[PDB]
């Protein structure tokens, strides 16, 4: 229904930005990866489909550039060329303001997929040049995931808001699902810790596990088991496990006290902090007696 409103869209356009928008956290990029495939109905080689998504929080002018040569050339096997930047909020003013002349006036055969999940973010440059779609992931989809895997969707809260890593459990199935949380619960600590940074399902998982690691551990072993997860995972690595863990720590567990009014208060502020203003030891520490103490 969605992407085949968009494909019309598209077919009765002589270039078109696009801005695909939802509050999912992958529903948006999902849509946008699978719209040239879609709209084609062929699936896209490299010289017809470019993914512009940066490993850091910026997409610089540099990035502009690259887009902008690979519009400049026609399709291949293709009738359109398709340009998908992922979580666009992220361009910079140089980047935003040398991308107006190809957003307001792409080339007849080039459709660019930008995406975001904050329509206000963006500047008015970039909204007044491109058409606003709003993405929601269908009910019907969540009733076919959650009949598939059984007990486990209630048990998996994060795939009511990541599409991406309801499809992975979904296409998994029951199983497979309990077989992988099983797998992760005999495995061994140092590699478990190569896993709790993956994207996706697993990272997920493992993150799950290493929080019920911390939660269970006896009492004496605590400590040693926080030595070697810090000891191994350090810097901007840390950061991100923090940010995960305490993501996992919020939407897992509930917070009627008034002594859980103070926990979730500082949960909610570690979200909000930038790595260069937090101690990663002690906000590690900090989350993971939170939670462990939450579940005794
Ligand atoms: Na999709």
């Amino acid at each position: 229904d969605q992407l085949e409103t968009l494909k019309r869209i598209i077919e009765k356009s002589e270039g078109i930005s696009i801005l695909i928008n939802g509050e999912d956290l992958s529903y948006p990029r999902e849509v946008s990866l699978e719209l040239p495939e879609y709209v084609e109905k062929f699936p896209p080689k490299a010289s017809d489909v470019l993914e512009i998504d940066p490993e850091g929080e910026n997409i610089g002018i540099d990035d502009i550039r690259t887009i902008k040569d690979f519009l400049n050339y026609s399709p291949e096997l293709y009738t359109r060329k398709y340009v998908i930047v992922h979580d666009c909020e992220r361009m910079t003013q140089q980047a935003a303001n040398a991308f107006l002349k190809a957003l307001e006036e792409p080339p007849e055969y080039a459709v660019i997929v930008l995406n975001t999940r904050r329509w206000h973010y963006l500047l008015p440059t970039i909204k007044s040049r491109v058409f606003r779609v709003v993405v929601n992931v269908p009910k019907e989809f969540r009733d076919l995931v959650k009949e598939k895997i059984g007990d486990l969707w209630e048990e998996l809260p994060l795939l009511e808001r990541d599409f991406k890593t309801a499809l992975e459990a979904y296409k998994l199935g029951a199983e497979k699902l309990s077989g992988l949380m099983e797998s992760l619960k005999v495995l061994e600590t140092e590699k478990l810790l190569k896993k709790v940074l993956s994207k996706g399902l697993e990272g997920y998982l493992a993150c799950r596990e290493l929080l019920e690691r911390f939660s269970k551990v006896e009492s004496k072993e605590f400590f040693a088991l926080f030595d070697q997860v810090t000891n191994t995972i350090t810097g901007k690595d840390a950061f991100l496990l923090i940010q995960r863990l305490t993501r996992i720590i919020l939407h897992e567990n509930t917070w009627e006290s008034v002594e859980d009014q103070k926990s979730v208060s500082f949960l909610d502020s570690i979200l909000r902090v930038k790595i260069a203003n937090l101690n990663n030891k002690l906000t590690l520490m900090n989350i993971l007696a939170i939670h462990r103490e939450r579940k005794r």
